């Protein structure tokens, strides 16, 4: 029967026992209120012998001005979806298990995190790096499955893993979308009917930019303007950024050569949404 | 035959194979030019099935004003001592293996490291935390043996291990001393005959402070003055700090209750030496 584990000590024991049987471990870190995007990561993780999903709304990666208190939470919904989709262990620690009274250590970095959302969200990537170092040490996974939707986060965590010699692989999985094109996110639940309609311009701008790139358009300023024109038609949308950047460095690019990450962040009403497309190996 | 390993990849392989046989691993991180202090850590580590010594003069933990370029180095001496003392693997990576071109991640903390040497050596503990996270991830040790001589470092690393959930134990081992009382350190090799004679006042001040404490002296200002009087007799000695602090927090203490770390840092000529005593469980 699937284990629902709230203790670090017990999670360690279970993983240690699985390792005693030379079983591989697939790990899907999440902040709960699960959706088909998460289920897609789980499906990939089932290539491994055992699958772990963590659920933890990590307070370190939210700032004071953001949505920690309202973040959607429904642990019964999540347990059921993990149960129905063949998850072996749902690890749901609370902040008192993860961060003891005198906790004071962190993991951070001096490149990558200063761009895109990192520039808009001070402290965010330190929160991500620190909590994932902890989870990786607790759970000892072999492959960690992450969504391309958080593209910068994937690159940041990959770089941390490289730099700190974590003996595991980060596997980036494609963006899963709603029927109407909106990238799956737990924050979608915040949107009003009218905001939901407005929010489709984000994915529209992504589909168009990707088509332009694959049709051989190299000038990023041309592409950005085209996305901007789509997004500016929606009064409910306030653009945070639209940037085409190198996928490995997050540095803005003026002319596309081998690759591009085209990334958008925008507020739809008060809700902050992100989306992107990624093209690699261009001639 | 003992393995001398310069590659991360090969070190990983060897450790993975040992683990496939359920062997425990004892690890002694060092910066080489080995002495009896190190040999003592190795002796403790031999409680484990396999013993690893790393040798790496980690550039991250030295500042511009310190002694990175002159740090004693004699890898043939070290290999022989490891060989003769039953070490299984000497891991000697170079900075190009550990720190690749675009390396930019670090581990640091917001308590403990701001006191004692930490205050005198900006960036030092970040260098220690970061390189040890890497070694721990590479070598997957069960117990890591460290000398009490670097008492703050032991407490810092213990706290990192706790906070980041490293699945290992830090074992602090007592100070090994020269016949004349000077705490063993590779930096002792820098001392002139006259500096060596002067340097004995450091251990003398430690022996006296510990005797005063164990004789029931609680007033730290009295104890510090007594140490200061010994040290001020030596013209070649410039005191950096003399502090009696709580062993768990590194906070200065005015009146001793259950514990005390009495720590000294002083320059003898240009060489910076440290020493301490530790008393725990007092009534
Ligand atoms: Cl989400
Ligand atoms: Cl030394
Ligand atoms: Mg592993
Ligand atoms: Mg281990």
């Amino acid at each position: 029967a699937m284990q629902v584990i709230t203790s670090v000590k017990e999670a360690k024991q279970i993983v240690k026992d699985w390792k005693s049987h030379q079983l591989s471990i697939g790990y899907v870190p999440t902040m709960g209120f699960l959706h088909d995007g998460h289920l897609s990561l789980v499906k990939h993780a089932k290539t491994q012998d055992k699958v772990i999903v963590s659920i933890f709304v990590n307070p370190m990666q939210f700032g004071p001005n953001e949505d920690f208190s309202s973040y959607p939470r429904d642990l019964e919904r999540d347990i059921k979806m993990c149960q129905d989709n063949g998850v072996d262990m749902v690890f749901i620690p609370d902040a008192t298990q993860m961060y003891l009274k005198n906790f004071s250590t962190y993991v951070d970095m001096n490149t990558i995190t200063d761009k895109l959302c990192g520039a808009k969200r001070p402290g965010h990537f330190r929160g991500v790096c620190t909590v994932l170092t902890k989870f990786f040490n607790i759970l000892n996974p072999d492959i960690v499955y992450m969504g391309q939707k958080d593209a910068q986060q994937c690159v940041v965590v990959r770089h941390m893993v490289d730099d700190l010699n974590f003996d595991l692989k980060i596997q980036i999985c494609p963006i899963i979308r709603e029927e109407d094109g909106l990238a799956k996110s737990s924050r979608n639940v915040y949107l009003s009917k009218e905001e939901r309609k407005a929010s489709l311009a984000i994915s529209q701008s992504i589909f168009l930019a990707e088509k332009l790139v694959r049709e051989g358009e190299k000038n990023t300023s041309k592409i950005i303007q085209a996305m901007k024109d789509i997004l500016e038609k929606e009064k409910l949308i306030k653009i945070d950024y639209i940037e085409l950047v190198d996928f490995n460095t997050m540095e803005n690019i003026e002319n596309i050569t081998d690759n591009v990450l085209g990334a958008v962040a925008a507020f739809v009403g008060k809700t902050r949404l992100i989306d992107n497309f990624l093209v690699q190996g261009l001639k």
